[PDB]
């Protein structure tokens, strides 16, 4: 899926956040579920932005079915939910399938 990194475990989740802190590059995470309509509708844009901003922003995907513990720790309630992580901690979020809002989120934290 474009440049998006599929997170398959808590261990991979921690390592990616640790690398993003090392490299001083922001991380945008898409918390998804295959039963969620809005999640499937904005996934193509998340993939496109992952290609456009490759080198500036790290893009992760967390399926709440595959890694329930990471979704629980993140406090997810609705989907799609986007989280921005800087230096290991959550710095921003965006809930909903708004296309303009997602483009603005990635642009805000890539500058």
């Amino acid at each position: 899926g474009g440049s998006v990194i599929v997170i398959d475990s808590k261990a991979a989740w921690d390592a990616q956040l640790a690398k993003g802190k090392e490299e001083h590059k922001p991380i945008v995470v898409d918390f998804t579920a295959t039963w969620c309509g809005p999640s499937k509708m904005i996934a193509p844009l998340f993939e496109t932005l992952s290609n456009d901003y490759a080198g500036k922003v790290i893009f992760l995907k967390v399926d709440v079915d595959a890694v329930a513990a990471v979704a629980e720790a993140a406090g997810i309630t609705a989907m799609p939910t986007f989280h921005v992580y800087k230096d290991g901690v959550k710095a921003d979020d965006l809930v909903g399938a708004s296309q303009d809002k997602l483009k603005a989120l990635v642009a805000k934290h890539a500058a």
